[PDB]
């Protein structure tokens, strides 16, 4: 029921195909909230499992995204950076590299 989270928490986004969904967290300073990034046409998004937390970019408005280097085993994070210099943590991938090839498919174009 994937779709459903996402129908509900951007009604905004209606017109948008689903093109990928991806379990992980946003992280942000202390803060950990487990959730689902969303891959649509010209939006990344994310959307707290449990909270009410969630976020929502246009390709338009992202400057780089980068594979974060880790040595440690269950860190596995991507990074993206905005055109405002805001940055944005998602950590805990189950499948970081398909997730990351699915965001450079969208955001490259």
């Amino acid at each position: 029921n994937i779709e459903g989270v996402f129908r509900k928490s951007f009604p905004d986004l209606a017109g948008e195909t689903l093109l990928d969904s991806f379990n992980c967290a946003w992280v942000e300073g202390s803060a950990l909230k487990q959730g689902y990034l969303f891959i649509t046409p010209h939006w990344l998004c994310f959307q707290s499992t449990l909270a009410a937390a969630h976020f929502s970019i246009e390709y338009d408005e992202i400057k780089d995204i980068i594979k974060s280097k880790s040595v440690k085993m269950f860190e596995n994070a991507i990074e993206v950076k905005t055109h405002l210099n805001d940055t944005i943590f998602l950590t805990n991938f189950l499948q970081r590299d398909q997730a990351y090839s699915a965001l450079m498919s969208q955001w490259l174009k």
